């Protein structure tokens, strides 16, 4: 019951939503051609 | 009615959001230089 809440997922998507946005800008920032 | 709840939308791009934090990981792992 606790996992399934609007908040818990509400959480962990913005969390989830900060690193992907983290990692895709190194990725950006790395470009090669 | 049920597809456009508050609840479902946040479960789906809950979902959607690990899924591609997952892929990209894997993706930004995987370079050839």
């Amino acid at each position: 019951r606790f996992n399934s809440s609007n908040d818990e997922r509400i959480r962990v998507t913005s969390e989830r939503v900060e690193n992907m946005s983290m990692r895709l800008e190194e990725v950006n920032e790395r470009e090669h051609s």
